[PDB]
């Protein structure tokens, strides 16, 4: 008598035509690919510049909000508070804009499965909203870490081994808020809305790593966000975003609760032109067994997602780098082209979900790397 | 009795942390390992935005001829005929600003060679001066075909198939020299200086084209030229830049007229992610001889030398790029990030050669890489 | 008895937070100022760069038309083809976003005038589809002539003197559009798509000046159309857009047969710093009636209308500019900067509308500026 | 008897066709309108962005070293000593490159002067070299205000009511710098290049307001710099630039001890499109007798000098700007383009001198105007 699942996750890698390109997603409803109603988040690479001024975050996700409430009869805010929409700017180098479906099937009565493994669990969570007052200090980082160890439990994650990506959509501090802030007597993190993307970033990273228990509470404190690059979680991916002002997660791992045929991985990238961590995760994921991946191997690849950034230190493998003192063009815009271009070289392919800023998000100059892809 | 040899081609891979420091070439002279008579080309990479309003490319240019003029106790004007000055601009992504020193060691009385294979020969080589009306048009194509021709016949390389690559800088279309044109009764190619750096690129390497056999004479005319993208050198590399009106030349390739342990390959990149046509190059040049390169075949490697450019067509590997259409960072930036990262990746090393703007050199969306590398 | 009116139009200037803020237009529709019925134009400066990747302008455009759709209890289709939705990108320099909001009140009953004079008129009229072998043509030409002249009966302006300012939303020729023509056996104007911007302003433009009998008929043809700067319009203000395929057109102008307090007038800016021009303007509207404005006089302003672009000579007032071969910002981004800087410091207000790309719009390197005031 | 004088300044501004072009310089020497050994200070808008990476402000450095050093017979180094050779890059908007030579000729008997008005002196002085961890801090303030106190006195300028601009070249902390420090057991007063050009300009602009009493040296300390706007030169014009770690210093103002035909004067625009003050300064030169200049009037102008920023509370008359939080273009490429383009539309010429970045510099968001006009 077979082995039986609940919960099983799908995952569809659909190209967009511009921001509002919704009709990639539309023809897999319309086709009965997905179910509506089943989808938990879209996660978006948006062809904006990727920095404070990108407007194509929201548009794309007033898009989608237009589309799903109108196809599940529910209004805007209702589907804001059912799917998350996680738009990441930026689409430098030859990256295709596209955005990502997850799905999750609840059965009541179990289905069977074929495989004996672990298969993919992902789990959307939203924390509570922040003031912005603490934003980029300990208050995101313990409600994340809260957030990140609720999903894992209520996903069936059995522990922080089996987590291989946490994707945020985080706050930033806009000019409105950091006054609010202040006259209700309080001080922000920075006065400086981009370099408050940073500090968001990098608190929802280490709420990631305080939950899998990747750093320690006691050394954790304001002082240390963007300041101690010793301290990262090795799953985290962080994107600052205008909208909202709470953070909305989707942990994904493997977990032997889950069926369907979909696995995850992930390596870590020590900079940002580490192809071999990229094979590595690959391999994790039975699609690079030997040196260089297959095509076969290849086409088992259903998106790849990873964190970029231009090295703090100034420098690539001792060679000194130009991104950081570039007026002309964000440390970013250079970053995302960059990594970007190093996975679509291995995997051969450009549509790749590649997001900038990695303040503690593996070391620095560096980010994750995982890979969801077919067991077949 | 050993066989010998009068020629020998030297080349340094020096760091600048500006485009003002010539103090990498000075300690290399100031030490003996090249003697400043010796030097025929500077190949740099400054980091400007690498377009029109590039002004580093002449900064370089003139920083360099102020410490040769004075080290050589020569006049500017003749060290400029002396040494081709090719200064690429744009230094995006990962990609270290550096420059390239070239020398040739003439023996009058041969110096015995310990392999018979062929090595690295070089030869540097002068157009006419051309007036704005032949920018972008068939006499820039065929005097730098006969100027290649020359060079080659010079330098002892025996046919086009020895010939690896040609690199080429050739001026531009200010508008000046545009309204100089007009006021003489004739026409320019077009009407826009960053428009007019791809028809000088694409005539000059459509010459090189030419002078190699690649492509027919019959075949030419002036709306060929980045027209008709079926047209194309597999070696040729060209860069535009604001100071000259002629065409400054050095073409390398091997010759059995030739001694030292330097020699080089090319290969022809499909696309701005073709690893594979790298690791190709790498292979020829005994630095790859399994899938994957050892760090002692990297460590072979002196430098690597390509063009990147955004796929005209719109798309890599039938993803659609951003890079065409974008208003704020014009697309050869985005391509320059994105082929030295490739090629980083693979060689471990940001510090390499790749010039944006690759009209009629190798195919469209496409380029040459060719490696110069140490025998052991 | 006192003389009597069954039109009188109404203007609003409304700041903007970001490109979705409507809420600024629902106070005033929800405080009674405006019906939204009687809406018939939003005109926008939105804050993306203004260019080819602009999404402010389709976003900002979404946005409203989710308001009023909701508002309107109409379809988000008949919305659009009930209110022209025209949105100009770059708010460079000081410029402020905002949106213009013009009403139409109709009365079937006469409501009677106290001063005899004419009053401001404006009109919405769209134009059919094009296909986009048409945009930059004469059939763009003509049919926006053909347009324009209906508009002005249907107003009841008079004649051509009565014209101030006729605002178009023009396509632009994305890549699919062009395979789309050639597939279809025809060719495009242009194969750049930011070109194609100004092929579609200043078709555009020259219908109106064709409509207004501004040139002449047998003077135009398709290779005029950016060409020949001798053949414009001095009311002309055209903004390329991605979304549609046809032009959607406002006239405005003063005529007897309107009531209301607001009259228009204009004039012609020579170039880019011409605040002679701007007095000019303010004064026939009777807001400068010495050399210096004063600020009741600036007071009785609602908005400001211009078009802005960098002299393709080169040249202002004899000396050069650089706004023309900047790699790294376009032309247009520093020419809206110059010239709202320059109105907003006659009128004290940087909240004007200025619109990048005035072919055909006044003499090259200027272009036509109207303001809209109050009587008193 | 005449009333005589042993000193008297001449000024010329001249157009430059790239950041190499000395070409009017030259023509002015060769034609013994100048002589060499009397200039003491090249004040240039170099045509780059502006910002960290504007190599064009060391270009137009060296290219004017080897010009004066060839011409007068000394080393680049004793030329550097001998002229403050002074870059402000960024000429955005209409703004037109070009440099003003600044020349004092000494007598030593003294030559007869018809009209007894004060006449313009200036005075060039350099500070003594700053390690990195003073910049942005008091030493950097204290040695200035030194430095302009002795350069008044030795020019005989009376008092700091007759004193008009003052000129400062300053530098900025590169990231080598800063290792520097650190590793000498020092800190920095930030640890961002583009922010430490802020802090140096600001700590710089504090010196001159202390050695004016325009500020009290009790207000003054490190934290204080950047962070309050209450305290202010009104004639402090400050560029950061990446060659020296001193200070170049040209104090200018009016003293009887000058003979000459040129006065000086200014005022303080309160914003960036304060025109007003412009016509201000204009009328203290005898230029703008009415309310607008006349054409005579504007003949007299030799140049104008103006600092311009984004108004750091991210408004401007009550109109939110979109300056500081645009990532594609640096807060200070929109302001420059914005005050250059507000005092060419009312002197009707674009070449006018417009540096960007105001810390401590006239008010927040605003800045000093400053004229040099002939008398007749
Ligand atoms: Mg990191
Ligand atoms: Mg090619
Ligand atoms: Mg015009
Ligand atoms: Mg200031």
């Amino acid at each position: 008598h077979h082995h039986h699942h609940h919960m099983q996750a799908q995952v569809f890698r659909v190209p967009m035509s511009n921001p509002a390109d919704v009709s990639g997603v539309a023809k897999l409803i319309d086709e009965g690919v997905i179910r509506a109603e089943e989808v938990v988040c879209v996660l978006g690479k948006t062809e904006g510049n990727g920095c404070v001024n990108d407007f194509t975050r929201g548009y794309t996700t007033l898009a989608f909000k237009v589309y799903f409430s109108e196809k599940l009869g529910v209004s805007r805010q209702e589907v804001g508070e059912r799917i998350a929409f996680i738009m990441s700017g930026g689409t430098e180098g030859v990256m295709a804009p596209h955005c990502t479906i997850f799905t999750v099937q609840k059965t009541d009565n179990k289905q069977k499965t074929a495989a004996e493994g672990k298969r993919l669990a992902v789990q959307q969570i939203f924390t509570r909203e922040f003031l912005p007052e603490e934003i980029g200090r300990m208050p995101q980082v313990t409600e994340t870490a809260d957030a990140v160890r609720r999903a894992m439990r209520e996903a069936g994650i059995a522990d922080a081994s089996d987590v291989h990506f946490v994707q945020v959509k985080c706050p930033l501090l806009t000019a409105g808020r950091m006054h609010d802030a202040v006259e209700r007597g309080h001080t922000v993190a920075t006065e400086d809305t981009y370099e408050s993307m940073g500090y968001s970033r990098g608190a929802s990273a280490l709420g990631i790593a305080l939950a899998l228990g990747e750093v320690e509470k006691a050394n954790l404190s304001d002082e240390v966000i963007t300041a101690d690059y010793s301290l990262y979680s090795s799953v985290a991916s962080t994107s600052a975003g205008i909208e909202l002002m709470n953070n909305e997660i989707i942990v994904m791992g493997n977990s032997r609760a889950w069926g369907g045929d979909l696995v995850i991985g992930h390596a870590e990238m020590k900079d940002a032109i580490d192809g071999a961590a990229v094979r590595q995760a690959l391999r994790d994921v039975g699609c690079c067994e030997n040196d260089l991946p297959t095509v076969d191997e290849l086409g088992r690849v259903v998106n790849v997602f990873a964190k970029a950034e231009a090295s703090p230190d100034g420098e690539v493998r001792n060679r000194r780098h130009t991104m950081l003192d570039d007026s002309d063009i964000n440390s970013t815009r250079h970053a995302r082209a960059v990594v970007n271009a190093v996975i679509a070289s291995i995997v051969g392919d450009p549509m790749v979900y590649v997001s900038g800023g990695s303040e503690h998000q593996g070391p620095a100059g560096g980010g994750p790397v995982a890979v969801i892809a077919r067991t077949a």
